[PDB]
């Protein structure tokens, strides 16, 4: 995240950690066993790690669980990143307390001008590198597709979102992958893909969650 601000331990419960050895990707708790990231995450042997704020440390909260299944959605475009979504099933429930906590999917898709919340561990400067090792948070506003499309011409599908700002500055970034897009106490987004991080006139774009909640209700219920 840059030019975001440190969120504060546990205080963004659904947020887990990617594990292949190291953190690579974001993601977001939606019950006691899946979790929902991007599927240009996708890898194999993944460990889910929930309850973090310091990646390096262990501080007391957290629950290590190994993943028994990884779906990719089955229209996902690696070249367009059109469908950048993936469902992970732990191989073992959580336990859900107050720093461990699942996040609600949505009824309705947001409209430009909301104030959403993204978090994560990546990247924290738009040129050269930092990696935090705790948490971070960004406040944004879901931008209209109008000003999406002039900043990304021939490349936002009906399945994508942009937020952030046109001034730059401020913006998810690489590490973030993955994580998620919060309003108003749902999931709405996913952090998936822009050019570079913060720059001028090229905000994040986000896999638009409202789009698929019937394919992950289905998926669930039958894995
Ligand atoms: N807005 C952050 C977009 C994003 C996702 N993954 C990334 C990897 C590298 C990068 O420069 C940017 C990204
Ligand atoms: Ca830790």
């Amino acid at each position: 995240i840059v030019g975001g601000y440190t969120c504060g331990a546990n205080t963004v419960p659904y947020q887990v950690s990617l594990n292949s050895g190291y953190h690579f990707c974001g993601g977001s708790l939606i019950n006691s066993q899946w979790v929902v990231s991007a599927a240009h995450c996708y890898k194999s042997g993944i460990q889910v790690r929930l309850g973090e704020d310091n990646i390096n440390v262990v501080e007391g909260n957290e629950q290590f669980i190994s993943a028994s299944k990884s779906i990719v959605h089955p229209s996902y475009n690696s070249n367009t990143l059109n469908n950048d979504i993936m469902l992970i099933k732990l191989k073992s429930a959580a336990s859900l307390n107050s720093r461990v906590a699942s996040i609600s999917l949505p009824t309705s898709c947001a409209s430009a001008g909301t104030q959403c919340l993204i978090s994560g561990w990546g990247n924290t400067k738009s040129s050269g590198t930092s990696y935090p090792d705790v948490l971070k948070c960004l406040k944004a506003p879901i931008l209209s597709d109008s000003s999406c499309k002039s900043a990304y011409p021939g490349q936002i599908t009906s399945n994508m979102f942009c937020a952030g700002y046109l001034e730059g500055g401020k913006d998810s970034c690489q590490g973030d992958s993955g994580g998620p897009v919060v309003c108003s106490g749902k999931l709405q987004g996913i952090v998936s893909w822009g050019s570079g991080c913060a720059q001028k006139n090229k905000p994040g774009v986000y896999t638009k969650v409202c789009n698929y909640v019937s394919w992950i209700k289905q998926t669930i219920a039958s894995n």
